[PDB]
């Protein structure tokens, strides 16, 4: 049958000490709530209902463009009361799963067995085994059903003994939750309204518990501090690149790896120690990337070689090229194929064509670049003291003597020269040398201060 | 009562390899005996007797400024004797702390708690529960006080099971220690006057010793070699690592964090991997620092972004600046306020004024640089082959041309404009515009070697 | 007696999804394969037998100039049937030990127990404790030797329980190879001739088979795949690490440090987070090394600095140098002592003589440079739009002005003084000085774009 989320998400989140509500907060370069939703999605899931309220502006400015029904809780009055906003959209025979906005590491196979356990007019819950359950509720079962959940200040010396514990997260049809809701009631010592009762307002009903096992701790662990959301990255990252590894990519110490974003990979990709992949990136067959290396939104093609301490966004990178070290890619760095990118140089918004050579020293910028050019040392493109960014256009097999400032708006033809320590302000020919004319002093016996 | 301590720390370390003494090698950057005076001085200790005596003349150099009672040790007789070499200064009536300057990890609560369980004319005594106590000295007690320290060699069956350990660090009353010092002996099979045996002796006088445990095992760690030391280190950073994290700071891997210093920061502040924080650093609300960072002693402002591979030292960094990637900050660079540095760029002791841009491949030393100036890629303010270093002077509003050498002494009054590749040697007025005037060969029909 | 090993490794390593064989995978900069070899050799042995199939090309360029006998197995029919291969090669009365190409890990020390537990005309097999030794073959002890080894369908509920398993390296006289090798069938379910079944064989024989255990578990761990592969290289580096560390080297984080290759130290060397020592490395006394450091093939001498971010390769640095942070030594760079190489400098195939400093935003390039010259930020030495890469010869107390272009060939005699914004085409005599005549173009009331 059809299936739709409920997503906790309205806590405020103290301890972390931000302007920040608790769920914004990122993991892996993303909310902690935008996991939980990917995960709701990839489930099947035909409505998400994010139950919101502390941060509310952040929430709608951070998660726009999100399909989610947003749903206002102008008090927190418990978990029960949270849902309970969402209830009016659930449809009768649709099964409703409840996750929790600050638990993003819940994966779509757990939830799958969870829905798949769930028996006809009851729950699934899922639980965990804890080495030290204390002050967590002890799953009681009679036979192969849960019957109650006993919490810490209840349980007698053996029931303390139990390790499975109660996690929240719970499945049942839309009719049921909308029944066993309104039934829930605040008599505790917090005055709360908790979704935790839904299971002995089930057992009231003659209706089944059955309780499935998370594999993994960590899964349905929460972040209420820093502290606790730097593990769950740890963990996050440390899973990422184990998966990495076992598809065949080398990462020479995972746990000096971080992946924000995706990661395409063909065979034979080696990534060295302290790289960062972020955004949407793609790596060819055999590519080398040194360490200390920052990918954000980059295609690189096959063969090629990232030298140590490169730093590339928004780039294109074509086969056997060669970057490095120390090189810069800026947002539209387009290099073709069998190019070398050399240190402290610095490319932005430009084309640079196959077989061209930027080996040191050198900014270009809004630039097209032909083919088999050499771009000497401390080569700059620049504009004059005006309005906007013109374009720098040289053609093929141009040299580029060291230090010469190229003036934009200009274009230097196939084949053209340029001595060193020149300034280019007029376009230049096909087949034309341009040299400066220095006009030079020499002083003989000159003595210098010892 | 009044309190002071003892540090010993006269050992050679032996097994460092090293030409410095055991105590100066550094833990988060200070002396592993600088931890142990610091946390001395904020217990409240009147007096502090160092007990030194191999590397004596380094001792003094690193500590010369540090608030001790010199204490030179010309042989190593064993503890006892160590610690009575400043007896004769303890006040009768004033505690005594007896610590140990290769084991800078224990803490000024630990310290707190056994001074504040010393009884009356006795001992209080630091005890740790080891996994694995053999070789240790195991704590024998007959109800709630210590009667014995039970070497391993003497021990029984049962006595070898008992977890609790001595750790030799105590506390007494001056008198006493004067009292008992005097009669330890050295009838043991190393020959050596052990600080142990004040435990019999308080015994023996009918004097009360009662045991404190201390609740982390690393606290009491000492380093006999470097192995030891970078264990010390690491449980040292990720303990600091976390405490900022519990006070809001996002650190995104605190394995990959290194503080040699004091941080003070804002909310909302977000420090990516393998950064290193020395000195005394500030930080303001929001600040994100890229990853492979070095700052040491700087101030940074509200909203500023420091962009990968920045280092920083002795600087200033007004509210909403954007540094880096590959950025350097030597001592006396001041930013204002909304200031842009970038890549490939040395700043040495200069103002940099509100707005102002040095975005590529630049040095500025030595200068003043006024509000809304841009200063373009290749720029080099440099001296005469001379004498001292002077200074170069820019005010507002100025353009100063990519490859611009600007030879110092020289001002460049507001509003100025200088064209790419010039170099300035004379003051330029205000809303005086520099160009150079290239002379330029131009050869048609040149053909490259294809 | 004598010795030889028969190493295996001709596996396909399918779980490693790539165009390599299994043993050819990098451990330390080495192929796993080559990392047994070494100790196989350093063991005594006199012959090496590698059992090579899969990538056999590969294998073959990859370890050209590795002293073993090239044993092409075109079937894999099991462990013995691997060894066999090699079996019409054996002296009868040396020792052979087998070792598996994807176990890099087993050390010199292990082995040499294993050989000298190994009775006359009998087996040494090695053998490891593991806590969960499901799926694994276990050990029977009748009185001090091995009689069966139980697989794990076969086993018994106690012998379950058995933590002592087989690891398959094994030392036997090379008769007895011979023998039992002839001897060993393939009636299993696998349909393979196991080299395991040599202990049953010797048994039969009323020969000997003595246990020897693994000190350290990870020694005869092999890889199947990246994941493990990863573990491996973890394990290798922070031994690595320990090693140093208890020889004198600080090593502030042996999780974030990288030796591949050999490291050869004086005392008080400080190496800072995130090293990366690769080739063959010689540091002397005092040497300290900033975080992000890379170095490969060279020499620094007594009491150099090298600031963060400095990748450094195939070069020499002499005593009281300082290099870095941000800098650049490419093969062929010699800098003699107390030389300065400063931030965003790349020096290539140069020599640079004593006291002399190179401090910002330069290329230098197979030159040579005397002694105490200032070398001026922006300086480049290049080439003319020609052939091959000639040479730039400076001699001593030169001063070379900032932004200066030196096009070699040419030659800058002693004493000689060079002004900033020069372009260099000539041969510079000895005191002679060289300034640049700038034509400028002075505009008044020029007013700037608001
Ligand atoms: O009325 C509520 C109660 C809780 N929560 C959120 O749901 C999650 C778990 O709720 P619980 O009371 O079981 O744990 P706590 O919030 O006390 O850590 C937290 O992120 C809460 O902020 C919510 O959105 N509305
Ligand atoms: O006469 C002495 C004996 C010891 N120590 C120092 O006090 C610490 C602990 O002394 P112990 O004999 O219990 O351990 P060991 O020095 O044998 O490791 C070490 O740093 C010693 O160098 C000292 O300064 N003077
Ligand atoms: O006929 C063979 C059988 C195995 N091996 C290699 O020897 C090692 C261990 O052999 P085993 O069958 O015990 O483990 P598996 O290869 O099944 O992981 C592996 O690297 C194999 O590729 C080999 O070279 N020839």
């Amino acid at each position: 049958k059809a299936l739709s989320a409920v997503i906790l998400a309205a806590g405020k989140g103290t301890r972390m000490y931000s302007d920040l509500p608790k769920v914004l907060h990122t993991i892996a370069g993303k909310p902690m709530v935008k996991h939980v939703i990917d995960t709701a999605h990839q489930l099947g899931s035909e409505n998400i209902h994010l139950i919101y309220g502390h941060g509310g502006d952040l929430m709608r400015t951070h998660l726009a463009n999100e399909q989610v029904n947003w749903v206002l809780q102008t008090e927190q009055l418990g978990t029960a009361h949270a849902v309970q906003q969402a209830a009016p959209f659930f449809k009768d025979n649709e099964n409703i799963v409840v996750l929790y906005g600050d638990a993003p590491l819940i994966t779509k196979e757990t939830l799958e067995k969870l829905i798949e356990a769930k028996p006809e007019n009851g729950i699934a819950l899922l639980t965990v085994n804890l080495d030290n359950p204390t002050g967590y509720g002890r799953i009681i079962r009679e036979n192969g059903n849960v019957v109650a959940i006993v919490e810490q200040k209840d349980a007698n010396a053996e029931q303390l003994n139990i390790k499975e514990v109660n996690t929240g997260v719970m499945v049942s049809d839309g009719a049921s939750f909308k029944k066993w809701l309104a039934r829930v009631g605040n008599n505790n010592a917090q005055g709360e309204y908790y979704l935790t009762d839904l299971i002995a307002l089930a057992n009231q009903d003659n209706c089944q518990v059955v309780a499935v096992q998370a594999t993994d701790v960590m899964e349905v662990e929460g972040a209420n501090n820093r502290l606790q959301l730097a593990a769950l990255e740890r963990y996050f990252q440390n899973k990422q690149a184990s998966k990495l590894l076992l598809e065949g990519v080398m990462i020479y110490d995972p746990a000096r790896f971080d992946l924000r974003g995706t990661l395409e990979h063909g065979k034979d990709v080696e990534i060295d120690v302290n790289v960062i992949i972020e955004g949407n990136v793609k790596l060819g067959d055999r590519v080398k990337i040194g360490t200390g290396c920052v990918l954000k939104n980059v295609v690189i093609g096959n063969d090629v070689e990232i030298k140590p301490y490169s730093v590339l966004e928004d780039s294109i990178v074509g086969e056997k090229a060669a970057i490095g070290p120390f090189s810069r890619l800026r947002p539209g760095a387009e290099l073709a194929a069998e190019t070398h990118v050399g240190n402290f140089v610095e490319i932005k918004k430009s084309t640079v064509g196959k077989g061209s050579k930027v080996n040191h020293l050198t900014y270009v910028g809004d630039s097209e670049i032909g083919s088999n050019c050499n771009i000497g040392a401390g080569v700059i493109t620049c504009n004059y003291d005006g309005a906007n960014k013109f374009k720098t256009i040289i053609g093929d097999d141009v040299f580029v003597g060291s230090d010469t400032q190229l003036v934009a708006p200009v274009k230097v033809a196939n084949g053209a020269t340029i001595g060193a320590g020149t300034t280019i302000t007029r376009d230049v020919g096909e087949n034309e040398l341009v040299i400066t004319r220095v006009a030079q002093r020499h002083i003989q016996g000159w003595q210098r201060p010892i």
